[PDB]
């Protein structure tokens, strides 16, 4: 059994994550023998376009993270500008080159934090 390396990582954040829940997203492994494929449910935010809304995207961490940023994929229908047609979202703190770029330090609430600001104002 060899380990991927950022799988420490991955377990001490899902593990803070589920600790310290948050209002408005609930993630979790798509499947519990995979830390790096994730799936994030959000909730469309009040007084928005999205309101009543709930939605499913993936969030999957490449194998050398956290050198490179996960890519993240709407997969309940959404329209955003920021989302395109196959769901993938463009978002530029999951561009690599400080919430303006992929750092190393940046973790999936910073990452939820600027999607959930996004939808707050389409």
């Amino acid at each position: 059994g060899l380990v991927p390396r950022g799988s420490l990582l991955l377990r001490r954040q899902l593990a803070e994550l589920n600790k310290n829940p948050v209002e408005g997203f609930s993630a979790g492994l798509i499947d519990d023998n995979d830390l790096y494929r994730w799936e994030v449910l959000i909730i469309g935010p009040p007084d928005t376009l999205y309101e009543g809304g709930v939605f499913k995207a993936h969030l999957t961490f490449p194998k050398d993270y956290p050198l490179r940023p996960p890519k993240m994929k709407f997969i309940t229908e959404i329209w955003h500008p920021n989302v395109d047609k196959n769901g993938d979202v463009c978002i530029s703190i999951l561009h690599e080159p400080p919430e303006e770029r992929w750092l190393p330090i940046h973790t999936v609430e910073t990452i939820m934090i600027s999607v959930i600001s996004m939808l707050a104002d389409p």
